[PDB]
RNA sequence: UCUGAGAGUUUGAUCCUGGCUCAGGAUUAACGCUGGCGGCAUGCCUAAUACAUGCAAGUCGAUCGAAAGUAGUAAU
């Protein structure tokens, strides 16, 4: 049940020897709401083929996401170009405090309660890149225990 | 035990810097349209401009002389 949702449908174009070639570009986010989510941007002369190619790319590039108590473990800032997205853990009940591309990414990934803020640009592809970078840079509290020879997150 | 949502807009199309605008609240508010009632609360932000009129700090005869009125033949 890999649900998908459309984030942006731009109308890009080039110029030829007389006239303009117009193609639709779609930014699709595919997620199973259990820990797998990817993104795919595709261009085609028509919306259906563009959506098909974007879904194919999103399913080709899937990333693994780990959740702690339905939320993100520690506060992080994802950077990608001029877009910086701040994610912050939330207690169970606040729900998704995200809006737009971040909200799409978080819901399709499976997180329940996240605090988010877009501190930079508002271009959906770069916001998605920053969000994915922030979630991917995350550290589990068992990898750090293995690294520092602590006792499975014990004090 | 706190705790933060964004979008539109420069280009044939894209990224960034960057300004403008909107989505939310609030008032000692005013205006247009309309208008049934009750519980609380507020009501010259301007001319510290000028004011008709009527009220807004008096009380004590158990401090004191006197005076007036009502009763009483008088004293009282
Ligand atoms: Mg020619
Ligand atoms: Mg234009
Ligand atoms: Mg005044």
């Amino acid at each position: 049940e890999f649900e998908e949702r459309i984030v942006k449908l731009k109308r890009i174009s080039k110029t030829t020897k007389g006239g303009r070639n117009m193609r639709f570009s779609v930014l699709v986010v595919v997620g199973n709401r259990k820990g797998k989510i990817g993104y795919g941007i595709a261009k085609a002369l028509e919306v259906p083929n563009a959506i098909k190619k974007a879904i194919k790319a999103a399913h080709n590039s899937l990333h693994t996401i780990e959740i702690h108590k339905g939320s993100i473990y520690h506060e992080v800032i994802g950077r990608s170009g001029a877009s910086r997205v701040l994610l912050k853990p939330a207690p169970q009940g606040t729900g998704i405090i995200a809006g737009g591309a971040i909200r799409a990414i978080i819901e399709l990934a499976g997180y329940s309660d996240i605090y988010t803020k877009n501190l930079g640009r508002n271009t959906p592809i770069n916001m998605i890149h920053a969000t994915m970078d922030g979630i991917l840079k995350q550290l589990s509290p068992r990898r750090v225990a293995i690294l520092r020879n602590k006792n499975l997150n014990e004090l």
